[PDB]
């Protein structure tokens, strides 16, 4: 936080890993994805992302644009 753009590729490599992740839940290959087990799973995901704010990016505005941008992107693919 003291260096900038520091937090700029953080978010940047945070909203990555969040793409991947996306892409391995919603992996269209597969046919009988339990469809409740999978929004679940993105529950989980979502809850703790949330807490990871909370508890280690103490509430940083950049950090929730980033995750939202995220969800919404993989979720509309």
């Amino acid at each position: 936080s003291r260096v900038p753009n520091g937090l700029k590729t953080m978010c940047e490599c945070m909203s990555s890993y969040l793409r991947e992740q996306g892409k391995a839940l919603v992996s269209e290959e597969g046919e009988g994805k339990n469809p409740v087990d999978y929004i679940q799973g993105l529950l989980d995901l979502k809850s703790r992302f949330d807490r990871f704010l909370l508890e280690s990016f103490n509430n940083d505005r950049l950090f929730k644009q980033t995750i939202a941008g995220d969800f919404e992107y993989f979720l509309n693919l």
